[PDB]
């Protein structure tokens, strides 16, 4: 998939058996999801972005499927108002910027 | 060019004559940067992310170069925490994602 960027750049993941949308987002370091429960252990983290901070929960080693390509790695849970896939798994699905 | 994710995807820009650098941000909406001045009026706007909300001066039709390709429209001048070019932006430098 190549896609231009007139719209949001939203795809349909699949977490932990649920199904989201997240903004495939070249300006987050990270992922960060609001509206899902991950089981087992997590480190508490914050995050810092345009209008100051939030705190999230840090899952690590989690299994996301973005556009049916699969990735593993960090994924944070916490208020953030949009949910974002972050550089560490944008790296994962092969995902480049061109212009 | 095609730019990799492995790191921040970080440009340099000519705004107003100053040198700036800047995230192209496929999350961003619109441009928002932090350490500059331009001239002339604006409107007043807020903008929200993680962590709430900024307010920014609105400034339209603002000339940008952007790795060398020049692009006009809206910038926002706030207290964003990086320089981040947005899709408002990132498509008329023929910006895409790509996986
Ligand atoms: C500002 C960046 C350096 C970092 N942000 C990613 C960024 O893409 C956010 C991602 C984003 C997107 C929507 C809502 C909140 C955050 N976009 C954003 O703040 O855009 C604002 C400027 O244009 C407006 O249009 C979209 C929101 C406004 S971030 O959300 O704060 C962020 C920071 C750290 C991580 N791990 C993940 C995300």
């Amino acid at each position: 998939p190549q896609i231009t960027l007139w719209k949001r750049p939203l795809v349909t993941v699949k977490i932990g058996g649920q199904l989201k949308e997240a903004l495939l987002d070249t300006g987050a370091d990270d992922t960060v999801l609001e509206d899902i429960n991950l089981p087992g252990k997590w480190k508490p983290k914050m995050i810092g972005g345009i209008g100051g901070f939030i705190k999230v929960r840090q899952y690590d080693q989690i299994l996301i499927e973005i556009c049916g390509k699969k990735a593993i790695g960090t994924v944070l849970v916490g208020p953030t108002p949009v949910n974002i896939i972050g550089r560490s798994m944008l790296t994962q699905i092969g995902c480049t910027l061109n212009f």
